[PDB]
């Protein structure tokens, strides 16, 4: 009752953190990623090289939240480490939040995502675009709490589901505040 | 010449990399990482290669960006080849054997991937868990050794239009670089840790 009502205010302010840092980004010249490095690269070649590193970098920020939140609970098995991993970044996940952000098939979806993370990560690595980081790291915190909450919905540990839930909302809530504060402190 | 300078890379890999992994050895953390669970029914273990697969998918990714990005000769099917060559258990195994990481009989080729895997896992969540940075600067050594090796390999069997000799050239010097920056780190650490 309480986990249900807290996920449903959670999508609206993860949906207007996410939309205003989103929006202040498509003011910066550099937010077409990829009409950008035009005499090394191509358009689509960008495109590819964008999710090729945004599909890596995805992984690796899911896996170690995958640790972080389960290996408190020991009557949790290790099936359950690959089980969530695969189902935080399967296109499916991803095309689902896609749509709660309104960007826009399923497998398009998923890629135009990674390309999106990959894009931002490396733009803030090249150039100066730290909102483009900013923006990247609470996708993929959106992404791995929705993914989190609707597997355990549906794969409910041993005991402490409950706990594991409001341990994955607690530290949302905790990101989203911190999102909040960045964006606001960068607006002036 | 490149290949005087790539024999003389693979003794001075594994003579710093051995050098690391020595003195960590020295160090209680060593015991945490289970290596031992390579050999049993488990979890642990698991979870670090769990873990170490998407470090070093996540880093051999970015390296492989560094490199082929200057050179517009370069099509992005080499991009996805070079990483799927990097991170297979044919090249992990390959590095297991080169390191005499443990006995190459007996062990399976995807056990011994799954060895590397693990034990890069381990040795970054000990670096980001107790602060142990020697992990983490032996985690980043092989890393840039098995793309080192993978890239050698891949490039010389795929060559690049125009740029083969310049993108190994590119490789091999920064990675004669990486290790004389490990090189130096690990003496630094000896004297005052």
């Amino acid at each position: 009752m309480s986990s249900t009502t807290l996920h449903n205010a959670m999508q609206y302010t993860a949906f207007d953190v996410l939309s205003s840092i989103l929006n202040l980004m498509k003011a910066d010249p550099l937010y077409d990623l990829l009409q950008l490095n035009q005499a090394y690269s191509s358009q689509d070649q960008e495109y590819e090289k964008n999710e090729f590193y945004g599909d890596s970098y995805l992984e690796e920020r899911a896996s170690s939240l995958v640790l972080k939140f389960l290996r408190k609970y020991e009557q949790i098995p290790f099936e359950m480490y690959s089980g969530l991993r695969i189902h935080t970044v399967k296109n499916q996940t991803l095309g689902e939040i896609f749509d709660l952000l309104h960007l826009g098939e399923k497998k398009k979806k998923g890629d135009l995502v990674e390309s999106l993370i990959g894009g931002c990560v490396l733009l803030s690595q090249r150039e100066n675009a730290t909102l483009f980081l900013l923006f990247a790291h609470a996708l993929i915190d959106y992404i791995f709490y929705h993914s989190s909450y609707i597997y355990f919905n549906a794969n409910p540990p041993k005991l402490v589901k409950e706990e594991i839930i409001t341990d994955i909302q607690n530290w949302f809530k905790d990101k989203l505040f911190y999102y909040r504060s960045s964006l606001e402190k960068y607006q002036t």
